[PDB]
């Protein structure tokens, strides 16, 4: 049985190869998660097909219908066998899908245009001149909506009611708004993407302050799927043999532009 | 049924309170893991007894008999229900017991006596006037034995053969040895422990370099135990509410002596 893998286009995790239109199947793609997928499959002994998630989303649960969208949904509704992506391990997801132990550590972080007078979340919350927001339908937004810590709740209260919207649809959309906003927009996003963008031309953004929380990405499978045990052991083996650090270097730093 | 918890005396995870001899049961102890346990029991709704592991070990498998010792053994052989301790999630353990998602991140790091001329593992591996070692029967020693990375493999050869032994039975033993070696012993240990000790009188040690690897501590239960699911969901909730972060501030930095 060819394992159906859901994933999403997000640099440097999964990206289209330059000559993708001349290539077929799995060969169309490259990146951290493409390399990780090849290694998981070889170590667990399965054949697989990478498929980009149809709605371009990670997965949130619609309040009204309570239907799950994105990669989480593809797993919940039986459309995919496994998701290999920068999918954040969270409580509400773990209630509907299974995760491996994390293959990468991260935290929510602040991205500014260089020179923006902000050094922390506390700084953002006590001022109004510089706008700030997060991605829609992700763990970052849910972290702010749920948090009971004063600084973060105060930030949430601001963001939910800010007009125009401070929320963006895609990482690229948030980074353009930082760049294009002359220092008047700050972007809350995971440290891993922040670090990657900081190493890319035009070299005008930077991560400031410490991370706001601490969590991980995991490989997800449908609840009670039998693939989960093998996949979990593989991730731990690969971490032990240093493959995950090798890959992070390859995709983030070995070719940093800054 | 009262849940039996195996743990181990290791600062600042589990320590006897100054007035323990006046106190009874779970009240004799305090620390990060003591607070963590009360939180897990509360959210999973259970009553528990904290018991210090008889042999004072975390857990490794005897090569001849294949028998597991320490906290891992207590779980495997049916003597405890759960382990709450700085127990490293590793491949070999995950084969015989279950772990929650990590409640704390860490890496292998180098502890030196302030002033020692060492900046990295490379630096250790390329000289021999400074001795260095690790704890017996833990995940750090196994890391160096199993490591196919040139530098880490190189150190392993030196360490296994060295005489006298560069290995230690306890964290305290390693730390003392550093402190009295007048700079000619460096100790390889987990970053969490390193950081804690750095903030304690007589403030003569420091962590140097970045971490050699990235891993996590997890709460362990016997394979296929029912407690596993709730405990896991409980670790994610606590992390999400910032409690794990509050606890680490409480126990590492809030009362630092340096
Ligand atoms: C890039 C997308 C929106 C994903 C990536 N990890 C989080 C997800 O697993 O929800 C999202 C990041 C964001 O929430 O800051
Ligand atoms: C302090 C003890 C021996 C433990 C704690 N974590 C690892 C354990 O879970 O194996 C060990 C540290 C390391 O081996 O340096
Ligand atoms: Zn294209
Ligand atoms: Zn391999
Ligand atoms: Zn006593
Ligand atoms: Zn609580």
């Amino acid at each position: 049985k060819t394992v159906v893998v859901t994933t999403i286009l997000e640099s440097p995790y999964v990206m289209m190869k330059k000559n993708h239109e001349m290539l077929e199947g799995n060969e169309r793609y490259e990146g951290y998660c493409v390399d990780l997928a090849a290694e998981i499959a070889k170590h667990c002994g399965f054949k697989y097909k990478l498929t980009i998630v149809g709605d371009g989303k990670y997965g949130c649960r619609d309040a009204d219908t309570k239907i799950w969208n994105g990669m989480v949904g593809e797993l919940v509704y039986g459309k995919a066998d496994i998701a290999i992506a920068p999918l954040t391990i969270t409580l509400v997801r773990e209630e509907v899908i299974d995760f491996s132990k994390p293959f990468m550590s991260l935290g929510i972080s602040i991205m500014i245009k260089k020179g923006t007078p902000i050094e922390s979340a506390e700084d953002l919350s006590k001022q109004t001149e510089i706008a700030y927001g997060t991605l829609d339908c992700g763990s970052t937004k849910e972290f702010f909506r749920r948090s009971k810590i004063a600084v973060f709740d105060k930030m949430w209260t601001y963001m939910r009611s800010a007009e125009p919207s401070v929320f963006v649809r895609t990482t690229a959309e948030g980074v353009a708004r930082v760049r294009k906003s002359k220092g008047k927009y700050a972007y809350l996003l995971e440290s891993t993407m922040n670090e990657y963008i900081e190493q890319r031309k035009p070299c005008d953004t930077m991560k400031v302050g410490g991370n706001l929380d601490s969590k991980g990405y995991g490989i997800a499978t449908p609840k009670g799927s039998s693939l989960g045990n093998a996949v979990n052991l593989a991730v731990l083996k690969l971490n032990e043999q240093g493959l995950l650090d090798k890959l992070k270097n390859k995709w983030w730093y070995d070719k940093g532009e800054c």
